């Protein structure tokens, strides 16, 4: 109903700016516009490189300038969330007194927004010296200059803010509507969730974590409504697939991977695919194929055939439009929800899929517009190994060494329900 | 992979056996096998009647009694996840004293069980009272015999309890899983959850309140398909469809409800009902009827007549059993999770949806088994009011005055592959 503001808490190197943006991508991606407000930002945008002493409670001058950049980023908020339709912004800054909390929830209640906040507490400094190793050795801020310098200026930045940090109070804090997480997630305290966007992230903020591991995506073998390019179905493996069912338990024996899970769909490609690799593994209804509806098993020359304005109208809009008695891409990334959480709690996990639901996943982990998800390369007998890094996560495209079908089709030049056949089916691959 | 015991913690009137209840529901209803131990049943197997002092510190007659009562209990807790295949089984107790929980971790130690504890702290003298006014004056301890009397006697039982009284301590407890609930539900503490089940069941009991409301259950007015005996698809109103949905609108007006919340699935029968109600409503995909896949639209006769063995093996097992490319009622349940858990955090709540949707939601507030479920009654132009009670739910079934089909078909005598048509069809209502 009204927008809301999460509001970041805690010391510098807690992982505030992590949880922003994985939090900010989970929003957006279940359909709720989420746009993330970093003062440390601003900040760059203003003044400059140097000093820890830029942080120093007897600087004024610098005080004024962090107090400007929080206004000017209170400013996007507003028009962000009041003219812009966001729904949720997030601000992520120390914001450890409760004076700069209460301009804060001034702010708000002037416009009418609610408010949650998310407070990471961290007291061990082996998780600290990780966290400035991992990201602030090679923040904007420290160019890359110096050696243990950056430490001794970001250790002593931290200390600026440790004189008045005020943590959220169980008793003064009563009224506000937050969460504290601590020691990364080993506990929480939750107080006063509203409403369904807060149920909601609080489900999602306690079910991410920071263990290493890696996430590898793939489809099932090329199957035989694969070779006969017709789409949706649940046809068996291929003999192209059933090897490539064995060169990936090859590639997987190869990666040398601690305890990893695999994750199927209830269709039988994907089913077969995971019996290659000797392994236990669990069957997810929900990563089943995309549902082409009525043109469920059809050719895309059938389709243009027998439901040629779907088609068109489908090419104008792959993600919202669905064929008649079938899904949209839009209504897939609803159904995976379950499976992106699972994914979370999961550390090392295969997931052996489909062409539509593995464009989805890679759109979430990648960060990919919903524009852009559903014309994601997922070829055959390729696997996808994503590595999640501190903001972000990298990606890697290992082609297993055995030939299939190619099933991608591109958006045709001509999207008109006017258009021709052939201007309708000139982009469709070669399939035996 | 290994089996789960939950211990519920608390004095008396906390409602552990509300929560030892809902969840085990819940959990059950997800697919985890869940049984709840109450001790207090037990110990009405042993002693019997009387007084408070059987709970004096100083009886320590008394307390053999409930120390042999715990020990049948987990003797039946072992039994139940060793031997009979039981996922989860809930301790309900008040098991207040460190002492008594160690000897729990201890059995569970043994056998190899993970522990996860549920404590529901109150001190609202009011939450308290209501509580015994509630369900202590009709325990089966007080045949309701006395006045002011019960409340005296129970406020006495508790004080018996408070005195060893040992909350879940932050610093000596910190190895534990646990999550601690305060005052219904207005601030948790969560520590240490383990894995998918403990992630589950925190977002469960994070979930649902006891705030007084009414869930009020109907199909959409009956539809073109329904007319003529045909299941699934997406048709629109009858007439009398459309009737009924103003009928309704007129039935809810009659109930003054108090900020009623409506939702609807994605096809056009629900959604036209609703529009009838000129309030806002919410659409929800995984409201749609459950999926027939290729008996979709058909009447029983064409089914009887293109899928004949599928049609005897579905009426064998209806729950599970799906048709070629269509959902089984098992898969309904699943897809319905997320709507379930919304109907929690809701007051009150109106849902416009479909007859086998209908029969999961009712199964699931009624407490109907899997075996049931398939068959529930669910008349169209039928309102189905539930109010939720203390352990329980009331249901009142009001018809509108509207004449409908009859969709209701009953398990027919010979479910054999060799069964003849009649045979297959002799439960078939008359449609037009
Ligand atoms: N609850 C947590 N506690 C401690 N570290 C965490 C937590 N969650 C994530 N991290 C780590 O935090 C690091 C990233 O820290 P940042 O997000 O830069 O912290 P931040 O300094 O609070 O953010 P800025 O200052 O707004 S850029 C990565 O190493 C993450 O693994
Ligand atoms: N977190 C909560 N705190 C306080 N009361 C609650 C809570 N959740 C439910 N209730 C109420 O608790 C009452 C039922 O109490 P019981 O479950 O009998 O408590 P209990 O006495 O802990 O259970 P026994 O003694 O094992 S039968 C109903 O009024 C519920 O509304």
């Amino acid at each position: 109903n009204s927008p809301t503001m999460v509001i970041m808490v805690g010391l510098p190197a807690r992982g505030k700016t992590y949880i922003s943006t994985k939090l900010t991508r989970y929003l957006n991606f279940i359909g709720t516009p989420t746009k993330v407000f970093n003062l440390g930002q601003y900040r760059r945008e203003a003044v400059s490189y140097k000093n820890y002493e830029f942080f120093l409670p007897d600087n004024m001058e610098a005080l004024q300038i962090r107090k400007q950049c929080a206004l000017a980023a209170l400013k996007d908020v507003h028009n962000y969330l009041s003219h812009e339709e966001g729904h949720v912004a997030v601000f992520d800054a120390t914001n450890t007194t409760r004076e700069r909390r209460s301009l804060i929830l001034q702010f708000a209640k002037e416009h009418g927004y609610k408010v949650f906040f998310i407070e990471s507490i961290c007291n061990d400094p082996g998780i600290i010296a990780e966290n400035i190793r991992q990201v602030k050795l090679g923040s904007p801020d420290y160019i890359d200059c110096d050696r243990e310098k950056v430490l001794e200026d970001f250790l002593k930045r931290i200390e600026c803010y440790e004189v008045n940090y005020q943590p959220l109070d169980e008793e003064l804090d009563s009224h506000l509507s937050y969460i504290k997480i601590f020691d990364v997630g080993t506990r929480y305290m939750v107080n006063r969730v509203q409403d369904h966007i807060q149920s909601r992230t609080v489900y999602y903020l306690m079910n991410i974590h920071v263990t290493p591991r890696s996430i590898y995506l793939c489809r099932h073998g090329e199957s035989e409504l694969n070779i006969r390019g017709r789409i949706g179905g649940d046809s068996g493996l291929s003999v192209r697939g059933k090897q490539y069912a064995y060169a990936l338990a090859n590639f997987i024996q190869s990666q040398g991977i601690s305890s990893l899970k695999v994750f199927t769909s209830r269709m039988k490609r994907t089913i077969q695919t995971a019996e290659a690799l000797g392994v236990p593994y669990e069957q997810f209804k929900a990563l089943n194929e995309i549902d082409a509806g009525v043109c469920e098993e059809m050719t895309y020359e059938e389709i243009q055939e027998h439901y040629p304005e779907e088609f068109a109208l489908r090419d104008q809009d792959k993600y919202r439009y669905r064929y008649p008695k079938g899904e949209s891409y839009e209504d897939l990334v609803q159904r995976l929800e379950p499976v992106i959480m699972e994914l979370e709690r999961q550390e090392n996990v295969l997931v052996i899929c489909h062409q539509a639901v593995m464009r989805c996943l890679l759109a979430y982990f990648l960060d990919k517009s919903s524009e852009e998800l559903p014309y994601l390369k997922c070829p055959l007998h390729t696997v996808l190994k994503l590595t999640p890094v501190a903001y972000g996560c990298k990606v890697e495209s290992i082609y297993l060494n055995v030939e299939a079908v190619n099933t991608h089709r591109e958006k045709p030049e001509n999207v008109d329900i006017t258009r021709e056949p052939e201007e309708a089916l000139d982009t469709v691959p070669a399939h035996y």
